C-alpha cells in the first residue's frame, strides 16, 4: 500500500466533501501543481508579510511592504486579459491605487485589453466612502488613454443587513493564472505609511488554484450581478456601455489548468448570509451562525476548514490572528467547536501556541480561560483541564522587538489570518478565527519546505519577541 504525502489536505479534504460537497469547484477546491510564486533571489518571498521588521522597534527595514506593492504592480502589468480584485471597503487608495495603476498602465502599454473586476463589502453603515461611480471615474482619470483599453466592474455590496455580512475577502487574481491573498485591506488600514506599522501577511502563486480564486470571485459577482438593481445590496457601475460580468472567469479563462510547480492547495472560502442559504446537495447533520446553524455550515466551508486543520494535527499547531474572541454583539463570543478542538488536541498532548494582538490595539485571559472550561468539559476536573493546558499551551499577544511598544510609542498591532501545524500545512487568507459571517477566502498549503520557511521568517521571530507576554508558556513553566 502506499503513503499518502498529503494527510493533512486529505483530512480537510474528506471534511469539505461532507459539509460543502455542492460547492466544490466554486467555494472550495483541492487543486495539486500550485507554485509558491517566489523569485530565485528570495526562494521564500512568496510569503508577503508585512511590514518585514524584527528586532527592531523603529521598522527600519521595510522590504516586505515594498515587495507586496511590487508584485502587484508586475502581476497586473503581465495580465492579458483579466484582472479580478476583492477587498473590505473602502475602494483601494493611496499606495494601493498607484500599484494598480501602474501596473493596468503597463499592460495597457504592451498592447492588451482588459477586463477588470473591483468588489469591495461595505458594512452598512459606512456608505460614504463607498461611492463607485466616483471610484470608476477617479480611476479612469489617472489610468488616461490606457483607459481605452479597459472594460471595468466597480461594486460595493452588502449581502445582509440583519446578519451583518459583506464582502471581507481580499484577492489578486490576473487571467485566472497567478494570485494574491491574505488578510492586507489597504496601506493606511495596516498603518504602513507610519512608524507603528501593523503586522500581516499575504501569500503570493500561480497555478490551477488561482483558478479557484476565480471562481469564488464569479460566485460573489454571480449574485452582485443578479442584484445590481437593489441599491439596498449593491451599488455598481461600469465603464462605457459594459455590462455586468458575472463570470468573467469562466468565461475568458478556462477550467483545465496546466501546473506550475508542485504545491498541493486547498483553496477555500465562504458565503457570509444572504447569497446562498444552504448548500442543498450536503448531507451533513452535526440567532448564532457560527455555533448554531447547519445551513450557515454549508455555505461557509471555511469555518469547517478550518477547524478540520487543527483537527488533523499530530504535534503542535500554531495560531497568529488579531483575536480569538468576537466583540460584536450580536456575533457570539467565540467559535465554541474551534476551542473544543483547540482543547482535544490539548488533551493528546498536541501544543498549541496562539499569539494575538494587543488588546490595547485581559484579552489573555478571555482566551486561556475559555480553552480551561472547554478542557473541564472534556478532563472532568478544573485541576486536570489546568494540566493539560499549562502543559501543552503558548499564549501571549504580539510584539517585533524587545520593546513592549513601537519605539513612537503605539501599540504593536496585528491582523494575521494564519493557522500552521506540524510544521508542513498552513493556512494563510482573509477568514478570522474569532466569529465572523462574512465572505471570506484563503488557501491552505501542505508543503513542508514552504512551512519551514514560514516557521523561520514569521512564526519563529513572532515567538522569540512575543514570548515576553506570554500568560501560559509550557516551554518555561509559565501558567498564571
Amino acid at each position: 500500500s502506499a503513503d499518502s504525502a498529503t494527510p493533512h489536505l486529505d483530512a480537510v479534504e474528506q471534511t469539505l466533501r461532507q459539509v460543502s460537497p455542492g460547492l466544490e469547484g466554486d467555494v472550495w477546491e483541492r487543486t495539486s501543481g500550485n507554485k509558491l510564486d517566489g523569485s530565485a533571489a528570495d526562494p521564500s518571498d512568496w510569503l508577503l508579510q508585512t511590514p518585514g521588521c524584527w528586532g527592531d522597534d523603529r521598522c527600519v527595514d521595510r522590504v516586505g511592504t515594498k515587495r507586496l506593492l511590487a508584485k502587484m504592480t508586475e502581476n497586473i502589468g503581465n495580465a492579458t486579459r483579466t484582472v479580478d480584485i476583492s477587498t473590505l471597503a473602502p475602494f483601494p487608495n493611496g499606495a494601493f491605487q498607484d500599484a494598480i495603476v501602474a501596473g493596468l498602465k503597463e499592460s495597457a502599454a504592451r498592447g492588451n485589453k482588459l477586463k477588470v473586476r473591483i468588489l469591495v463589502g461595505a458594512a452598512p453603515v459606512y456608505h460614504m466612502n463607498v461611492i463607485p461611480s466616483k471610484y470608476r471615474d477617479e480611476l479612469t482619470a489617472k489610468l488616461g488613454k490606457a483607459a481605452e483599453n479597459i472594460t471595468l466592474n466597480v461594486a460595493s455590496m452588502t449581502t445582509s443587513k440583519t446578519a451583518f455580512s459583506w464582502n471581507h475577502s481580499k484577492i489578486l487574481v490576473v487571467d485566472g493564472q497567478s494570485a494574491l491573498t491574505g488578510g492586507i485591506n489597504s496601506w493606511k488600514d495596516d498603518y504602513l505609511d507610519t512608524t507603528h506599522p501593523v503586522s500581516d501577511v499575504d501569500l503570493a502563486l500561480t497555478g490551477p488554484a488561482a483558478g479557484s480564486a476565480g471562481r469564488y470571485l464569479d460566485t460573489l459577482w454571480t449574485w452582485t450581478c443578479q442584484n445590481k438593481s437593489n441599491i439596498a445590496s449593491v451599488w455598481f457601475a461600469a465603464s462605457g456601455n459594459a455590462g455586468c460580468m458575472a463570470t468573467m472567469h469562466k468565461d475568458t479563462n478556462p477550467k483545465a489548468s496546466p501546473a506550475t510547480g508542485n504545491v498541493p492547495i486547498i483553496a477555500v472560502g465562504g458565503l457570509g448570509v444572504g447569497i446562498k442559504d444552504v448548500d442543498p446537495k450536503s448531507t451533513f447533520r452535526p440567532h448564532d451562525n457560527t455555533n448554531a446553524d447547519r445551513d450557515y455550515d454549508t455555505v461557509n466551508p471555511e469555518e469547517s476548514a478550518l477547524r478540520a486543520l487543527v483537527a488533523s494535527a499530530k504535534s503542535h499547531i500554531e495560531i497568529s490572528q488579531q483575536d480569538l474572541n468576537a466583540t460584536c454583539p450580536p456575533l457570539p463570543r467565540y467559535d465554541i467547536r474551534l476551542y473544543d478542538a483547540l482543547a482535544a488536541k490539548m488533551a493528546a498532548g498536541v501544543k498549541v501556541r496562539i499569539v494575538v494582538s494587543d488588546p490595547a490595539n485581559k484579552s489573555l485571559s478571555e482566551i486561556s480561560d475559555t480553552l480551561r472550561n472547554r478542557l473541564a468539559n472534556i478532563t472532568g476536573s478544573q485541576q486536570a483541564a489546568k494540566t493539560a493546558m499549562c502543559s501543552n499551551l503558548q499564549l501571549a499577544t504580539f510584539r517585533s522587538s524587545p520593546n513592549d511598544k513601537w519605539a513612537d510609542g503605539h501599540p504593536y498591532a496585528q491582523h494575521h489570518k494564519l493557522v500552521s501545524v506540524d510544521s508542513s500545512t498552513f493556512y494563510i487568507g482573509s477568514k478570522n478565527l474569532y466569529p465572523s459571517w462574512l465572505q471570506d477566502f484563503g488557501y491552505i498549503v501542505e508543503s513542508p519546505e514552504a512551512a519551514k520557511q514560514l516557521d523561520a521568517k514569521l512564526l519563529d521571530p513572532q515567538w522569540k519577541y512575543s514570548q515576553e507576554t506570554a500568560t501560559v508558556d509550557y516551554a518555561r513553566g509559565i501558567c498564571n
